[PDB]
């Protein structure tokens, strides 16, 4: 059976327990802490791809109000995200199964952009998914995973001091 682990889960859930905060840029900003995925059981020889997308959570804008998160009551509903390439794909099972998957050059965006940045909306909370695609084959097939110990909030500059403290002490 295929089996996805999200790698340094201790870290990730410092960060949710604080609510995550990832900053957006008109040029992108690269994400800490990094989303790294331990994977088993491809097919060694087989090829496959690796993509990124972000799930809108929920449909509302959330603002920090009085040292607190809280969501706005005008939900609208929110066009799914653009998928980022992992930069190793396409690949064999025996390079993703080598060492954990690292997404570190993905960039968060606020603007639509020439491309290879993936676009937010600011205020909004997104829970990072990844596509595991076998491609080349006859037989196509997806294995998706989402990460909630990966939840943040997208935000132009951090909120939050804790999480701004917790982003240097860890980088
Ligand atoms: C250029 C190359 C890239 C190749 C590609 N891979 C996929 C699916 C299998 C993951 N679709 O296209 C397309 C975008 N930029």
């Amino acid at each position: 059976e295929l089996r996805v682990g999200l790698e340094e889960s201790e870290l990730w859930l410092r960060f949710k327990e604080l609510t995550n905060e990832m900053i957006v840029t008109k040029n992108g900003r690269r994400m800490f802490p990094v989303l790294k995925v331990n994977v088993s059981g491809l097919d060694p020889n087989a090829m496959y791809s690796f993509l990124l997308d972000f799930v809108a959570a929920d449909n509302h804008r959330w603002k920090y109000v009085n040292g607190e998160w809280v969501p706005g009551g005008k939900p609208e509903p929110q066009a799914p995200s653009c998928v980022y390439i992992h930069p190793d794909s396409p690949n064999f099972g025996a390079h993703w199964m080598k060492a954990p998957v690292s997404f570190s050059k993905v960039k968060l965006t606020n603007k639509l952009n020439g491309g290879g940045q993936i676009m937010l909306n600011s205020l909004h909370k997104y829970e990072p998914r990844i596509h595991i695609v076998r491609v080349g084959g006859p037989q196509r097939m997806i294995t998706s995973h989402c990460f909630p110990e990966t939840q943040f909030i997208a935000v132009t500059a951090y909120q939050n001091e804790e999480i701004t403290a917790l982003k240097i002490k860890y980088n």
